[PDB]
């Protein structure tokens, strides 16, 4: 019929689990007025600048006459932002029952400063509901006793017309929706520290990563392009033994290499020792921990916590076969090997094949990345003073219930066999946009998305103004790996983010 | 669109948890009449002497299909003070349960032996409630079993209107609400 | 001819074209003239707000001449008028001297 | 105003170059009825399934009072394709002056056989346009003399309006529009057969690749997931020397390793040689060709044409130090290594550290790619004696006038220092979408995409039904490679990609 059927029916927005362990008064759906909150608008927004009039909003529970208890409905005008108190209720709001089957449906009207909205004004009328009196259960007891879910949909109001026809090319001033950061899939991921695809998650209180980490202005406290490539740099022979200190060739950060490596060795160790030990092998697996007993120990070896990679050398004059490469990032006074935890253009460490006293120069070329020394079950990139800051230190700690997290990878070791692995604070792809792109999301509300195993477990990932990944939950668990995600769009970072998992 | 939009919705008062052990007739509202009730009213009487009308009240429950009770309600003329004794029922009330989902919204008529309300009067018509029928729930046992919560909210009556506008400066001669300590 | 709506800045490359937009010939004797239609955020626009409708002209053939060879071959001029548009009238007269919060037209230096 | 200001109009489509040297009758708008035309409908049938009506197109040209010509329009009914024939003006058509400076605009009604048609139904009412009476210019002579350029624009018709609308998420029986393969910019493209960035364009006459390639209908002649990552493979510790043939550990294709390399050894060669030669080092770029002189020489060196790798050694009971990786795919008959052209899970050698007769088995684990040995300026992938096919041989000829390419990437060398490149055949990015995709293009319409250079230079790039890349050029050259891409749509092969390069 209509050729704006979608100006007529109601699409799904979000929906969240009220627990009956949710004390009174604790806000549920931040939501503000804008194009955002419907999908069909927000896409059709696309073509336009204008925007006028205001939402309706049809969303319902599904109580059982049993239980018992209120919701409230309150309209916040524009720039005020609401608080999770109890207060909020001394303003006049709307009661709301647990049993009422019919699905409420009132509207979000626009109050307006302006004649027109700017698609980018965040700064409008705004609806939120807030638990009145707390969800009762007559078998209540232990544990999370229960509590249900309630859905939001969302229909375009009557009133609501755009206005400005945009003229196509004229890039857009603000920035696009958030919701289009994790790749849909858990297949393509990737750590962004290390180019392996993730394969864990790690529930911390606390964060830090510079080194390829961008920020939500665009901004990067780092010193790499979002991507892996080959490592190339000079260094000049130094005629006596082994070297390091080696300006790169070419990349976007004065001295330090694009792509040079995250930390530095814990300790004041030199270079030395050949295959050097850290005792017992085919003694596979009566080892983690701290050296497990006398005979058997866990960790020396020398160049240990050190980071091992290919190497094509160079050859200036003259002279042959690659041959070795381990690296890493410190002060190389002497042929000792102290670790510095400031990065600057004097700090870029490694082991050749320089050899003969003519004192032939400028050796070495490129070197890739493959793997580290076996410091144990050391997560590479779990304490500040083991990761490298160009300056500042970007991290987050537990913003409101929710906790950061990371992402176990996997990096390969060598005397060993094969094992251990290593943090990861953005989803590569993600850091990827990040760079290329430019977004809105304000600097309180998280950017919602969820994730899904192959059984039912789900929970939902965050966004920090800064760009780092939060969850609701105090610990999770295994899950089947054929993992999947998605968007939802932007929460008050206030508000847990459920999911149905463990 | 009104210049009085408070004169239209309605606004939260106060509110109280009705306990399953709570013995039968037992008062919970011993609200009065005047604008003393609603804030914006409160507020806005500041600029004024005199009032007249009745004021709405809406409130209601969250029942659960399972439980069972009932609760009264019961308009109660000025000058008389109600007792939290039963013989409070054998007067004209309203009928009340905890199942209704829909919330209640009577209102509480003034009747006066004056024209017009004086600010200060505190002998006005009176609206109350009191538990008719006790608060029944299938898994009784031990400890205070449950009971659930009950809110109020206000919105000023239609023939509700002031009347008298004082002069600015000429102190009040009676005092303020004490929700200012 | 491009209408760019506010809040957006034109870029000299190509993808610009594809928006909407008016082709226009070069022999075309007949001079155009179409209007920038004021699309607004507000009611009125304030006198120093930089941020409106906004139109743009850019090739979208090249300049083809069947005797080119050598040097800057050749090329002509275009001209630009302008007239209020019908619809476009003021609004809040200012009292004189009540300082301009903005600044002048740096034609004038 | 009205809500459907796209409605109203029009919207570029694309646009061609007619040349005076183009001989009478000739093709410029296979273009075919279908929301598919116009973006904005396009995008908007997203959310229906019935269309119907027809749609209007505007275009012209800009022709000079001095050139003379005329073109032909004709409205081609549904189930009869076009040929760029003469014959074809024996029909009802409507002539077309390239003086007319008025911009023509009719209509391509829809003449149908359903009442309405489902949003696949790619046989439809089509329009097209044919040089009726050649280009003339006074002032012929030499070169390509000149030709102007012919816009073509759309705007939805009047009569045209959907019908159906599909519930979301109820995905699409179809496939999605094909102008979304490359990624608008030059930067994150790498080649398909090795992870680096392209740097360069190969027009060949003929093109041959299975490893990692995919075809359009999903399909691959290939061994291997569409991405890089390292290969992981057991051989059985020979006990004697080197040994080889290894099966895989974990990939989708029984036996042939995910992964694996593409070429083999062009001549039957042995395993030994330590730094065999190749002769003259530091004696840097005296030598390109056929060794350029006696004392001088240009290969040999033992293992030559061999994939260079980093590799992690297993160890199964014992020895450490992983130590070499040199593969390729051939018969290991013997201390000999005979190449074979047909792969099968018999034909996987290495190079490695076994040892010890206790005949100590099942060696190694992991090998990633560095390089390869220096055979020249030998462009790897350039004949098809050296490609290795699983059983297929996927390629493709000079279609229509058009030239088929690779994408000139760029490979290390080893013994050498640092040099030589290789070809490609699908940029990554693209075979990756062709797996995880899956569209709908005729076998005789490229999938245009322009590219363009940093100057003004710009050429058309085609996509084969199979998946191969095509240009309308005889030979590209040098560009500013601060490249960016982009897509048009489809067009019948038979013509060729226009370009402003040279």
């Amino acid at each position: 019929s209509v050729d704006s059927e979608w100006e007529a029916f109601f699409s799904f927005h979000t929906s969240v689990n009220w627990s009956t362990s949710e004390t009174q008064g604790k806000i549920l759906f931040k939501q503000a007025l804008g194009p955002l909150l419907n999908p069909y608008l927000t896409h059709l927004a696309k073509l336009y600048v204008a925007w006028s009039g205001s939402i309706d909003v049809r969303f319902s529970i599904s109580g059982s006459g049993v239980f018992g208890g209120k919701l409230a409905a309150i309209v916040v005008p524009p720039g005020v932002d609401p608080v999770q108190s109890t207060s909020m209720l001394q303003y006049p709001h709307v009661l709301f029952d647990a049993r009422q089957v019919e699905p409420v449906v009132f509207t979000i009207p626009d109050l307006r400063s302006t004649l027109y909205h700017l698609m980018s004004d965040t700064d409008t009328t705004s609806l939120v509901i807030m638990i009145y009196n707390d969800l009762i259960n007559p078998y209540a007891n232990d544990a999370n006793s229960s509590g249900c879910i309630v859905t939001v949909e969302t229909k375009p109001g009557s009133d609501f017309k755009f206005h400005l026809l945009k003229p196509p090319g004229s890039m857009l001033t603000h920035g696009s929706v958030p919701s289009d950061l994790i790749p849909k899939s858990s297949s393509l991921w990737i750590g962004n520290r290390y180019w392996t695809d993730i394969t864990d998650f790690v529930i911390r209180p606390f964060v830090f990563q510079a080194n390829r980490h961008f920020d939500f202005n665009q901004e990067t406290a780092g010193w790499s392009t979002p991507r892996f490539r080959p490592i190339t740099v000079t260094i000049s022979q130094k005629g006596g033994e082994k070297l390091g200190i080696g300006i790169a060739t070419d990349f976007i950060v004065p001295g330090i290499p694009d792509g040079w490596p995250d930390t530095t060795i814990p300790s004041k160790l030199t270079p030395a020792g050949d295959y050097a030990v850290t005792t017992s092998n085919g003694t596979d697996i009566t080892t983690p921990r701290e050296y497990d007993s006398a005979n058997e120990i866990v960790n020396n070896t020398n160049f240990k916590s050190m980071y091992i990679c290919g190497a094509l050398q160079r050859a200036w004059g003259d002279k042959k076969i690659s041959n070795t490469a381990f690296i890493t990032t410190a002060t190389v006074e002497g042929n000792n090997l102290e670790p510095s935890n400031v990065i600057n253009p004097t700090k870029i460490a490694v082991f050749q094949d320089n050899h003969v006293n003519r004192d032939v120069q400028t050796s070495d070329v490129t070197l890739a990345l493959l793997g580290y020394t076996g410091i144990g079950e050391e997560a590479i990139g779990a304490d500040r003073d083991k990761v490298v800051r160009i300056s500042v230190l970007p991290e987050t700690g537990a913003r409101g219930g929710n906790h950061p997290i990371f992402y176990k990878n996997t990096v390969k070791l060598g005397y060993v066999i094969r094992s251990i692995d290593v943090f990861n604070s953005q989803i590569l792809h993600t850091s990827r946009q990040l760079s290329l792109n430019n977004y809105l999301l304000p600097p309180d509300s998280f950017a919602v998305y969820r994730i899904i195993d192959a059984n039912g477990s789900w929970f939902d990932i965050g966004i920090d103004s800064d760009g780092f990944s939060f969850v609701g939950v105090s610990n999770i668990g295994k899950l089947e790996f054929p993992l999947s995600a998605s968007y939802m769009g932007i929460q008050l970072a206030k508000i847990r983010l459920a999911s149905n998992i463990r």
